[PDB]
């Protein structure tokens, strides 16, 4: 009941604030009356209760200067509490700010700072800052110190001192120290670690009473720019602790002999300080792989920084967040259980993630009130949180590129008027999107597809069977282990291409609301290629740390065909290096982790028989080529975006196109659509020479033609429709269907007596 | 007597190993079903366990799992059972009952959670 969100005041007094009277009452409090308010980072303030009838009960006014005593903005939650014990100062010590004193001449207290305390009993708490008027001009202050040594009431009585150094404008904005609404893009991962390091550090004794040991060591790996450094200083910040950050290129720059003496420092000073915060940014450069052990100075340095880490204790009250790109690049002594246990994953930003970042980022700047920021987001994919700050530089320099040619270079004084007019248009967002490049593409990405089962056109028969296959298992698990019969672990897709597999996967996916992973053969290809063939296995650790989940190994018969699989490609098989680890890591996956798997292949002979051994990939489920009504849905789904004809309905021709696969689908409304683009430009072109007939002629109000995609383009569009399939590959595919089948015999002569 | 230690002989200079320098040769290998409950008991002693804590479901269902592992996920199952005490106990209280500190306990269903993390 004493939290309330921070809102405008009517009164700009710097010691008064505003609080709805029931709000008050609720808490005890009258008007004129000394209370404490606690804001972020621990930060409180001392101000003076009024009643405001006109403040919302669960909100509490404030102006600008409270706002920035407390760390707090706009929106933000604090917390108000009694404060009868506020006493008045008997001194205080209080100085100006650097800039605001210069053209000020005499004592600046008498000026502004003895007649804005005296008699007017203001609450003022070490390092508050406040503003005040006198002479025409406005002084800033800072509170260095009061009698009561927290917070005083300045009487006139009090003797107010202000003999001392001014205080820097550019210092004193770093009290605007980052916080938890300052980063986006990371909120589970946010909540991990805000556990994981506030809890034991605020509250230990809820693990002394339990008898657990709260972890040291916290590894953060992720993409480079996606934030890393902001999070651990925001919790620092935000639990009170002492935050000292060591970067692994400064301590690799040092001479030999004294990093190692940084090294030690910050880990004892920070011990000093507990609860204390050490944040190894870019542990690679430290501690990276053990590649090749070139030199002694590296192995001194990671060898005392293991050495550092063992011998730390729980009861330090230490916590280190180290720092890198991508777990395996560190060597794998650092990961041993004492020194760096936990593992969190600040992989890139979701769509919200996107907008949250934007809308961080823009902030600050004179956005449009056009801006559609949710356009960005939905069509910024692989992009980083440092992209997306680059990207709104870059729509501002677009914008500024627009301005150039009413400011004149040449002259040192640029009109005010002019910069108080520029502002970012959605356009130059556009602009600066076509203009930037992603920085994330390769990065396997975890997420929900939207894709549902009514996307998917009918196939009725393997929508009850996957449904069968992965939606119980991870729907109602507990009941199968109720009976407690082993799930199928796997399941293959065989049937033509361009038939919509890799829909069916993500719409099951998306029914159990588990999370779906892309991996083409030929990105484990080249990585082999690569002689980085470890990428598999972090493929099946991503798969499992994010539980449950899909795993859809695209094209699984390429890496077969590039050894041969059943064609011949070399004299014998298809297993190779990836192929083997697949198998290994599919046979020593976990029964009870909800990682289910799923291969899709062209073709179906030509996949090693190993793969299709029980225990790894066995469910083999057909995927035939559209049939009436999965035609139907195919062909609405691709015009569902755009507009047809009256003249038009897609059903009709969807129930004679027998035979023809989902890509050909696609490729007979693309040519529709592309001759009635035709049609278009040409009835344009047309309009355009009419126009330079008669330039003069004013254009009445006639209604425009409907552009639409009528009946006669997709005649011309079908004219170059194609078959991929032909009825021998079906042929082929109802082969090893029959091969498959084998079921006969007991049907119905089966009965008991 | 000296007592070395490593993760695997061969990595190991061959010199060492001669005769009259280190001899014997003893495998510390991963602990059998047994040896994991005997971990989980050896851990879990100082800990407010519940009466319905079935550590040898845990030990049968932990396969490949090493001592410090097994510490791991109990120091997790204790983390998650803080989870699920976070609500009622303020963060920005610098004081905590004292009652809900005696309250608190790991279960079952918490052993499960950390192992399925």
């Amino acid at each position: 009941p004493n939290r309330l969100v921070v809102d405008e005041a009517i009164n700009d007094d710097n010691s008064v604030v505003s609080l709805h009277p029931a709000t008050m009452e609720k808490l005890q409090l009258f008007r004129g009356d000394t209370i404490l308010i606690k804001g972020k980072k621990r930060k409180d303030t001392v101000c003076i209760a009024l009643a405001d009838e006109t403040c919302e009960e669960p909100k509490i006014r404030m102006n600008k200067v409270v706002r920035s005593n407390l760390r707090v903005r706009l929106g933000d939650v604090i917390s108000v509490h009694q404060c009868p014990d506020v006493k008045y100062g008997k001194r205080v010590h209080i100085l100006p700010v650097d800039d605001t004193v210069e053209g000020v001449t005499g004592n600046l207290f008498d000026a502004y700072l003895k007649p804005y305390f005296l008699e007017a009993y203001r609450p003022v708490r070490k390092g508050d800052l406040f503003l005040v008027r006198g002479g025409m001009r406005s002084v800033e202050f800072k509170v260095i110190e009061t009698d009561p040594a927290e917070y005083c009431v300045v009487a006139p009585d009090t003797e107010i001192f202000c003999e001392g150094e001014p205080v820097k404008r550019e210092d004193e904005e770093r009290l605007d120290d980052v916080g938890y609404d300052d980063v986006g893009g990371v909120r589970k991962q946010m909540a991990q670690i805000r556990e994981l390091v506030e809890l034991p550090l605020r509250h230990p004794q809820l693990f002394k009473s339990i008898g657990v040991k709260p972890p040291k060591g916290i590894l953060l790996y992720g993409p480079p720019g996606s934030g890393k450094t902001l999070i651990a200083r925001a919790v620092a910040n935000e639990t009170g602790a002492f935050f000292f950050c060591i970067n692994g290129p400064e301590i690799m720059s040092k001479l030999a002999g004294e990093s190692e003496s940084n090294l030690r420092k910050a880990f004892e000073e920070a011990e000093k300080n507990a609860p204390s915060i050490i944040f190894i940014d870019e542990i690679d450069s430290i501690a990276p792989k053990r590649e090749k052990t070139n030199g002694e100075v590296e192995r001194r340095i990671v060898s005392q920084l293991l050495t550092l880490m063992d011998g730390l204790k729980s009861r330090a009250h230490v916590i280190v967040m180290g720092a890198t790109n991508r777990p395996n690049s560190i060597d794998p002594a650092l990961r041993r259980f004492g020194r760096f246990d936990r593992e969190i994953d600040i992989g890139v930003p979701d769509e919200i993630g996107r907008l949250e970042v934007l809308r961080i980022h823009t902030k600050n700047m004179k956005l449009a009130e056009d801006v559609d920021l949710e356009r960005i987001s939905k069509d910024t994919h692989g992009y980083v949180g440092a992209d997306l700050a680059a990207l709104c530089t870059e729509a501002a320099l677009q914008c500024i590129r627009e301005k150039m040619d009413v400011i004149d270079l040449e002259d040192d004084s640029i009109d005010a008027e002019i910069l108080n007019s520029m502002a970012v248009t959605n356009e130059h967002f556009h602009t600066a999107l076509g203009n930037s490049n992603p920085s994330a593409l390769r990065e396997t990405v975890v997420e929900v597809p939207n894709v549902s089962w009514n996307d998917i056109g009918g196939l009725e028969n393997v929508k009850r069977e996957l449904q069968e296959t992965v939606q119980y298992p991870v729907e109602h698990p507990e009941k199968f282990e109720k009976f407690g019969m082993s799930p199928s672990k796997g399941v293959l897709f065989y049937g033509p291409p361009g038939c919509g597999k890799t829909l069916l996967a993500k719409a099951i996916a998306n029914e159990c609301q588990a999370n779906f992973i892309s991996v083409k053969g030929p990105e484990l290809l080249t990585m082999w290629f690569g002689e980085s063939e470890a990428n598999v296995r972090e493929i099946f650790d991503k798969a499992r740390q994010s539980a449950p989940c899909v795993l859809f190994f695209d094209e699984l018969d390429s890496i077969a065909t590039q050894r041969g699989g059943g064609s011949g490609g070399d004299g014998g098989g298809a297993a190779d290096r990836v192929l083997n680890q697949l198998l290994t890591e599919m046979d020593g996956m976990n029964a009870k982790k909800t990682v289910f798997i799923i291969g899709a292949t062209n073709r179906p002979d030509i996949i090693d028989s190993a793969l299709l051994r029980p225990g790894r990939l066995d469910q083999l489920i057909y995927i035939p080529l559209p049939d009436e009504d999965s035609r139907l849905n195919i062909f609405k789904a691709a015009l569902r975006k755009s507009p047809i004809a009256k003249d038009v309905d897609i059903g009709a021709l969807a129930k004679y196109t027998q035979g023809f696969s989902g890509a050909d689908i696609t490729e007979i409304c693309q040519r529709a659509c592309k001759y009635a683009i035709r049609e278009n430009i040409e009835k344009d072109i047309e309009k355009e020479k009419r126009r330079s007939e008669n330039p003069e002629a004013m254009e009445e109000d006639g209604v425009d033609e409907v552009s639409e995609i009528k009946a006669a383009h997709f005649e011309e569009s079908m004219k170059y429709a194609r078959r991929s399939v032909s009825d021998a590959d079906i042929r082929k595919y109802q082969a090893f269907a029959q091969t498959l089948q084998q079921s006969r015999g007991f049907g119905s002569e089966f009965r008991f007596e």
